[PDB]
RNA sequence: UAGCGCCGGCCAACUCCGUGCCAGCAGCCGCGGUAAUACGGAGGGCGCGAGCGUUACCCGGAUUCACUGGGCGUAAAGGG
RNA sequence: UGAAACUCAAAGGAAUUGACGGGGGCCCGCACAAGCGGUGGAGCAUGUGGUUUAAUUCGAAGCAACGCGAAGAACCUUACCAGGCCUUGACAUGCUAGGGAACCCGGGUGAAAGCCUGGGGUGCCCCGCGAGGGGAGCCCUAGCACAGGUGCUGCAUGGCCGUCGUCAGCUCGUGCCGUGAGGUGUUGGGUUAAGUCCCGCAACGAGCGCAACCCCCGCCGUUAGUUGCCAGCGGUUCGGCCGGGCACUCUAACGGGACUGCCCGCGAAAGCGGGAGGAAGGAGGGGACGACGUCUGGUCAGCAUGGCCCUUACGGCCUGGGCGACACACGUGCUACAAUGCCCACUACAAAGCGAUGCCACCCGGCAACGGGGAGCUAAUCGCAAAAAGGUGGGCCCAGUUCGGAUUGGGGUCUGCAACCCGACCCCAUGAAGCCGGAAUCGCUAGUAAUCGCGGAUCAGCCAUGCCGCGGUGAAUACGUU
RNA sequence: GAGGGUAGGGCCCGUGACUGGGGCGAAGUCGUAACAAGGUAGCUGUACCGGAAGGUGCGGCUGGA
RNA sequence: AAUGUAAAAA
RNA sequence: CGCGGGGUGGAGCAGCCUGGUAGCUCGUCGGGCUCAUAACCCGAAGGUCGUCGGUUCAAAUCCGGCCCCCGCAACCA
RNA sequence: GUGGUAAAGGAUGUGGCGCCGCGAAGACAGCCAGGAGGUUGGCUUAGAAGCAGCCAUCCUUUAAAGAGUGCGUAAUAGCU
């Protein structure tokens, strides 16, 4: 485990200098007269400054465990050496604490998740990889102690899946599926081939948590906008100083309909309520799912020029490609060895993106 | 003062590491999907040298508009 | 009449070899047809998929993976899992250093490994009378070189094997033919199990295949007389027991013997049909034997090996667990559903094979398995052995039955440190589904299928119904090649 | 008489909601027309017709028997 | 009595 | 606001008039033919009958109300 | 200018009855002084000092001053 233990005191240490000099700059800021008597300004210089709670507490921490280990631990089999082990034990919960720190930090990463597996170019075979990442997400579920909905699924031609999709239940099911997106390139012998000779397949897959709605309260009164005006056409003397025809405009977005099929005010202002419900329904509807291709837009990459992460049963190995990390034991990885894998390489790389993206141009 | 192009085949010049349908090469054929004389670096080699390569266009090869010097049953081509 | 942008490294002719055809011709193989029995239904056994698990080690995948590696998984085995422990090692060679010889015996400890640790002890070499020490082996411990890996790649590979297929084919030298790939020969008529042989021929000949040479089985002769024999006489506790003999049986070496040889017909021949003689005929029956090559077949877990990767651990030890999990799916199997039968008594006829801390004769005790005594036997001398189906006598009388024996309870023996998980057997009781099985599908052409036992490898014992081999009783049916 | 102005034509280029087809693209949906009597010989002018390849009628050709 | 994509030839 | 028709396994339809028993096709699941998938063959599972209430011994079936789908209708000024 | 014709709801309009408590041992008002100590009550919150939100009931100096009325600062002090 000496391993994992440098990693994690690795990730903690460039923290170190960085929110080192970072914290310096913004406590003697904290300290001038001038500064508080800005209030919303000061409360963003409290806010880096409570970030120092976090920083402090690991690097101090975790500093002291490496060295004091390091020290009783280089050898012995039985007396001071194994009493120096279990001292770490409880540092090893401590590790625990780190790694809770580095994933929760996600929009919805708290929440359940949904999985979807859509095969890619490959034909009949590259479907029969998603079903293979099918069962093998399936199952790593199982073990991280999940419960998963199958909400959708649909068997292709010959083997039997041109897509799927999966309502991971637990928590963190989000955070910890996230880092599983785009492509995943497949290489070995085609069990379709007449050849048998080596062929790549690609399957796709995304993620997303869940969410609520909006529709009534829109047609809160004080948003629209009510005209009553003399019908058109027939009607004789009626329609002439019979004023039924309605016109319900909705300032907020200006969209409006018309009505003046009935001789009843009442009963088209009734009608045209009812119609620019339904319109202004399907506007706020796309707009919904126009978020949704602006997630799109987070990563919606072609179908095999593009990659995430290599699985070949030839040589036995896969290949995150995000972190060029690697291992042997596909068939492993194909079962639900995935949370050392997600963890380190996903998480760290997913958040270190991002976050170095944010604090340095962005 | 000594530099530049190249060393899979055409085409004169071969090994090693790295890499792993990625990074890349490319004039044609093609080369890279863990073991590459074809990517990239190194050692060495071939070519030229105050140059060496590239791009662009002209004539050559192209007897591929054929006068020199071609064809037309089925290859492109005999007109109903 | 007739463009262009754009785009491709080809498009394309004729001919060649091969594969394919719901093209053809001739021909074959339990391929179909004829025919007998059987899986698919049920119970159980066994392998596999899946799911499950702490782990349920891995490989094998249509034919050619699935009672297959495994010809013996309680711990061993064991490659997996949990926990305890060593971390130049359980094994190799080497260099070096400090302490002890070697070797044997023990105690505290713990689940065992392992760790703490007392005793006995003082051999062999050099110097000296001794002391004292130094040198070899051997061990403790230190260190380095290095071990070790059933970790990965059978799409890096040797070896071995499966396979099409015991199919009759594959090909070479020279000549000739074609610009050439290539063709001929090898094709064509006849013939056969066959590129078997004849005949013909721009080829002539040769090689790997086929056959033949090797093993078993059939008839017979030679040599051999601790098996068998009154065949033949004599004695008999009348048993081939003693004398006696090897003839016959048999045991095992060696040889004879069949070659379309003879007769008859057809035929150019090869050969074919029919007849004798013959134990046996047209290859007498069974084996061993599997061409060039095919499948990126199989296997780096038999072993070997290029590369890779691990290195207080991806290596090593122990204890326990697991491989034997079960809502399920299939493959090979065993026992059956009963009267061409089940039971019980009693009686007869084999083969090949195995066996001296193995085979165990007989006695005793026990319902029994099994235990106690105990003779013989390194074995054509004694032993596993009762072969079983058969034969004759008795019982049941059509029923879920005296059919069928699953499941469960209870009591017990034996192996092995140990039978919870997980052995095998015995006895009592319990007595399940099953009344001949959907669509579908397997085997076999004669001493065959069906059927009935016996043995052996493995191995303490055994989850063997599995495998390899042995003999006993012994059919049906092939008009025909669509 | 340069040139300007007026009106009317011709050629050429750019641009346009939409629309026709075409080329290309490791994977999609539909079926299987062609290549072996490709399992209705194919191919062809033309005419009708049909999601699609196609089908059918008339004649014609063997690049069919 | 229909169909089987997409990485194999010093 | 009216009048008429209807909500039945996953899909689409039947059954209700004239109360006792929920059927048909595709699809689904198991097995088979195939080298494999489709087709084809053998076997099986699946329905609170919109919801609330009533009449009855008994309600998909009869009666009343709410909810959703469809068809008509909304004229003279 | 009610009268000369409006409702919830509001307000130190004015008159009348009634009950309660305070005051010559000095009330109500105004006005001078303190107005405190652990405390900064505990909990959350970036912060939460009687004084955002949540939970709540100490004693001491005294003749007196609430784990606190309202403002106010980022949070104080502050004034009350
Ligand atoms: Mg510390
Ligand atoms: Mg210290
Ligand atoms: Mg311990
Ligand atoms: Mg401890
Ligand atoms: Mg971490
Ligand atoms: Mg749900
Ligand atoms: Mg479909
Ligand atoms: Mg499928
Ligand atoms: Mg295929
Ligand atoms: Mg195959
Ligand atoms: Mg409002
Ligand atoms: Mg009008
Ligand atoms: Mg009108
Ligand atoms: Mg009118
Ligand atoms: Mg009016
Ligand atoms: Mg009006
Ligand atoms: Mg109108
Ligand atoms: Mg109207
Ligand atoms: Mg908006
Ligand atoms: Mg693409
Ligand atoms: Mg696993
Ligand atoms: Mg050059
Ligand atoms: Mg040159
Ligand atoms: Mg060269
Ligand atoms: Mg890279
Ligand atoms: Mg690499
Ligand atoms: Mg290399
Ligand atoms: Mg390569
Ligand atoms: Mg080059
Ligand atoms: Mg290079
Ligand atoms: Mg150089
Ligand atoms: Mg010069
Ligand atoms: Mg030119
Ligand atoms: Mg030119
Ligand atoms: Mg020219
Ligand atoms: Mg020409
Ligand atoms: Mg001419
Ligand atoms: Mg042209
Ligand atoms: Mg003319
Ligand atoms: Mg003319
Ligand atoms: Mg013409
Ligand atoms: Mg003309
Ligand atoms: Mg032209
Ligand atoms: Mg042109
Ligand atoms: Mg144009
Ligand atoms: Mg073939
Ligand atoms: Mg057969
Ligand atoms: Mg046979
Ligand atoms: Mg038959
Ligand atoms: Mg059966
Ligand atoms: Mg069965
Ligand atoms: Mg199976
Ligand atoms: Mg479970
Ligand atoms: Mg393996
Ligand atoms: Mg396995
Ligand atoms: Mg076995
Ligand atoms: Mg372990
Ligand atoms: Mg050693
Ligand atoms: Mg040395
Ligand atoms: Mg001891
Ligand atoms: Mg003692
Ligand atoms: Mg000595
Ligand atoms: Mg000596
Ligand atoms: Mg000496
Ligand atoms: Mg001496
Ligand atoms: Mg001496
Ligand atoms: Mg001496
Ligand atoms: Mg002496
Ligand atoms: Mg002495
Ligand atoms: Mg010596
Ligand atoms: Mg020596
Ligand atoms: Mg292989
Ligand atoms: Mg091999
Ligand atoms: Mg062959
Ligand atoms: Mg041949
Ligand atoms: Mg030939
Ligand atoms: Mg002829
Ligand atoms: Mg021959
Ligand atoms: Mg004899
Ligand atoms: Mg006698
Ligand atoms: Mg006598
Ligand atoms: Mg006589
Ligand atoms: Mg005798
Ligand atoms: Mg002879
Ligand atoms: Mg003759
Ligand atoms: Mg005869
Ligand atoms: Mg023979
Ligand atoms: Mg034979
Ligand atoms: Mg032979
Ligand atoms: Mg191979
Ligand atoms: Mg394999
Ligand atoms: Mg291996
Ligand atoms: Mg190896
Ligand atoms: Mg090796
Ligand atoms: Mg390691
Ligand atoms: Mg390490
Ligand atoms: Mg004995
Ligand atoms: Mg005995
Ligand atoms: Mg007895
Ligand atoms: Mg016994
Ligand atoms: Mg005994
Ligand atoms: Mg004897
Ligand atoms: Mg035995
Ligand atoms: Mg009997
Ligand atoms: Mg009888
Ligand atoms: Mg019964
Ligand atoms: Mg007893
Ligand atoms: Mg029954
Ligand atoms: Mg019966
Ligand atoms: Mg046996
Ligand atoms: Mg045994
Ligand atoms: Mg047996
Ligand atoms: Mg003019
Ligand atoms: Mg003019
Ligand atoms: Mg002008
Ligand atoms: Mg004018
Ligand atoms: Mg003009
Ligand atoms: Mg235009
Ligand atoms: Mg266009
Ligand atoms: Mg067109
Ligand atoms: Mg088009
Ligand atoms: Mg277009
Ligand atoms: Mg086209
Ligand atoms: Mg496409
Ligand atoms: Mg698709
Ligand atoms: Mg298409
Ligand atoms: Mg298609
Ligand atoms: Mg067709
Ligand atoms: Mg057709
Ligand atoms: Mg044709
Ligand atoms: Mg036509
Ligand atoms: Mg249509
Ligand atoms: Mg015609
Ligand atoms: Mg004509
Ligand atoms: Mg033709
Ligand atoms: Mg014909
Ligand atoms: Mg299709
Ligand atoms: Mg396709
Ligand atoms: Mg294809
Ligand atoms: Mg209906
Ligand atoms: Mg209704
Ligand atoms: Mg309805
Ligand atoms: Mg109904
Ligand atoms: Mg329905
Ligand atoms: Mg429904
Ligand atoms: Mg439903
Ligand atoms: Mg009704
Ligand atoms: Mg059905
Ligand atoms: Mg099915
Ligand atoms: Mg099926
Ligand atoms: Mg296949
Ligand atoms: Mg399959
Ligand atoms: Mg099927
Ligand atoms: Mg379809
Ligand atoms: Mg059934
Ligand atoms: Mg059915
Ligand atoms: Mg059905
Ligand atoms: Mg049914
Ligand atoms: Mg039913
Ligand atoms: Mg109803
Ligand atoms: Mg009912
Ligand atoms: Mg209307
Ligand atoms: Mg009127
Ligand atoms: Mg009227
Ligand atoms: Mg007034
Ligand atoms: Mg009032
Ligand atoms: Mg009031
Ligand atoms: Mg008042
Ligand atoms: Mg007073
Ligand atoms: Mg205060
Ligand atoms: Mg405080
Ligand atoms: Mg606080
Ligand atoms: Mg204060
Ligand atoms: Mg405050
Ligand atoms: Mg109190
Ligand atoms: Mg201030
Ligand atoms: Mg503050
Ligand atoms: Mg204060």
């Amino acid at each position: 485990n000496a391993s994992r233990n440098a990693w994690k005191a690795s990730g903690g240490i460039f923290d170190i200098p960085q929110k080192e000099t970072r914290l310096k700059e913004l406590e003697r800021r904290l300290e001038d007269p001038s500064l508080w008597n800005d209030p919303e300004a000061a409360r963003k210089v409290s806010q880096e400054a409570a970030r120092l709670r976090r920083t402090v507490d690991t690097f101090r921490s975790l500093e002291s465990d490496l060295q004091g280990l390091l020290e009783l631990m280089e050898e012995l089999p039985a007396e001071e050496r194994e009493a120096l082990k279990p001292e770490l034990e409880e540092a090893a919960k401590k590790l625990d604490e780190l790694y809770h720190q580095t994933l929760l930090n996600f929009p919805h990463a708290e929440k359940n998740a949904i999985l979807t597996i859509q095969p890619g170019a490959g034909g009949t075979e590259a479907c029969d990889w998603a079903e293979m990442l099918l069962r093998m997400y399936t199952r790593f579920a199982e073990r991280q102690g999940f419960q998963v909905e199958v909400v959708d699924l649909t068997p292709g031609p010959e083997a039997g899946i041109d897509y799927a999709q999966i309502l991971v239940k637990g928590e963190n099911a989000y955070g910890l599926l996230s880092p599983e997106a785009g492509v995943h390139r497949l290489v070995r012998p085609s069990p379709f081939d007449a050849s048998g000779r080596r062929h790549t397949s690609f399957a796709g897959v995304e993620v997303i948590p869940e969410v609520d709605e909006e529709v009534e309260v829109v047609l809160k009164p004080e948003e629209l906008r009510i005209d009553v005006m003399r019908a058109s056409g027939p009607g004789g003397q009626g329609v002439n100083t019979t004023d039924s025809a309605v016109r319900v405009v909705h300032l907020p977005t200006g969209i409006t309909v018309t009505c003046q099929t009935t001789r009843s005010q009442i009963k088209n202002k009734e009608l045209a309520l009812k119609i620019l419900k339904a319109r202004l329904y399907e506007l706020e509807r796309k707009k919904r799912e126009e978020e949704l291709k602006a997630l799109r837009g987070e990563v919606r990459p072609i179908e095999w020029g593009s990659q995430i992460r290599s699985y070949v049963l030839d040589k036995n190995y896969v290949k995150d490609h995000r972190t060029g990390l690697m291992r042997h034991d596909p068939e492993n990885v194909l079962d639900g060895d995935l949370m050392d894998l997600i963890w380190a390489g996903l998480e760290w790389k997913a958040g270190r993106r991002q976050g170095t993206e944010e604090v340095e141009a962005e």
